């Protein structure tokens, strides 16, 4: 009769529809645990991202709303899609959670980052990558807080962003992941489209480098890695910078910074064939133009997406497809769930 059910998997209690079974566990973290399952009515497996009563907080609250009011916003084969969206609970009063369906992926860009990938493959994951950032900013969405771990793969090598990034404070055990956030996030800028791009080459360094490239407790030990690596950026970026932030960058110790032959040697490289030494400098080419502190100087997406170590894979109908409610301001307890109940039964 009734057209839920409910499975305790790992320690979280999922309530689903009856046309999702088997559900088996996949990843846990931020603002969701998540399950795999199949799909009896389209014959497919899917993955199940429960929001244990999203409203419960400013946070949480924001996030879910947007998530769910953008991602009727754009329409692109490497960002999010779901299936489905509802509640088991029958009235706004009992209302509670929140479950998120989309198509079943194979893998989390993190895992990809520890494999030795063929630069067929790497090019390919940042080329979609680039197409999916590139949408979004055509539907007036700068991300600015893109990262492996909210990125998912399938074994031919397609790829999917899974969030819509940055609009704070957290009473869990959770931890924000900040290393791939560029100069203009870590030092309260303001910023362009380009500040994405920032982050894509720290998602491809770490595939070659095989570890975090700017790590760090706080902003503070990030950027003390930025500036090690790359240098201490010209006066032209200090005048951009608010007065008293300026002050502490100019005031940090000062470093020449790394060529890129050294920040990614040719050891890191496949590089036995003509191909692939031609294709290893492509690489440390581009990483050289979007690992960029200032960006007046980082390159844009557009043109990384020309660049020759990208435009193998070019093709117009994946750059440029059409593009398309706002985004609102702080609101109650009471306020964000209602909010929420209504967009998740449009
Ligand atoms: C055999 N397959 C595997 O091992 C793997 C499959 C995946 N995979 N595939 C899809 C997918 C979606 C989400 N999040 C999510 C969701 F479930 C539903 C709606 C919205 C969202 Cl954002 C997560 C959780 O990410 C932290 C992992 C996911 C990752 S490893």
């Amino acid at each position: 009769d009734n057209q839920f059910y409910s499975v305790e998997v790992g320690d979280s209690t999922f309530t689903v529809l009856k046309r999702y079974q088997n559900l088996k566990p996949i990843g846990s973290g931020a603002q969701g645990i998540v399950c795999a399952a199949y799909d009896a009515v389209l014959d497919r497996n899917v993955a199940i991202k429960k929001l244990s009563r999203p409203f419960q907080n400013q946070t949480h609250a924001k996030r879910a709303y947007r998530e769910l009011v953008l991602m009727k916003c754009v329409n692109h084969k490497n960002i999010i899609s779901l299936l489905n969206v509802f509640t088991p609970q029958k009235t706004l009063e009992e209302f509670q959670d929140v479950y998120l369906v989309m198509e079943l992926m194979d893998a989390n860009l993190c895992q990809v980052i520890q494999m030795e990938l063929d630069h067929e493959r790497m090019s390919y994951l940042l080329y979609q990558m680039l197409c999916g950032i590139k949408h979004l900013h055509s539907a007036g969405i700068i991300h600015r807080d893109l990262k492996p771990s909210n990125i998912v793969v399938k074994s031919d090598c397609t790829l999917k962003i899974l969030d819509f990034g940055l609009a704070s404070f957290m009473m869990t055990p959770y931890v924000v992941t900040r290393y791939y956030r560029a100069p203009e996030v870590i030092l309260g800028m303001g910023y362009k489209e380009n500040v994405d791009i920032w982050s894509v080459g720290c998602i491809m360094g770490e595939m070659v480098r095989h570890k975090i490239l700017f790590p760090g407790r706080d902003y503070i030990d990030q950027w003390n890695k930025v500036i090690e690596q790359l240098g201490t950026p010209c006066p032209e970026f200090m005048k951009k910078l608010q007065p008293t932030v300026r002050n502490y960058v100019e005031n940090r110790p000062k470093y020449a910074g790394l060529t890129f032959p050294k920040l990614f040697p040719d050891s890191l490289f496949p590089a036995d064939s003509e191909h692939n030494k031609l294709k290893a400098s492509q690489a440390r080419d581009l990483l050289s133009k979007m690992l960029v502190i200032d960006p007046a100087k980082r390159i844009s997406v557009d043109d990384a997406l020309q660049h020759p170590y990208i435009n193998v894979w070019y093709d117009p109908a994946e750059v440029e497809a059409p593009p398309p409610q706002l985004d609102e301001r702080e609101h109650t307890i009471e306020e964000w769930k209602e909010l929420i109940y209504k967009e998740v039964m449009n």
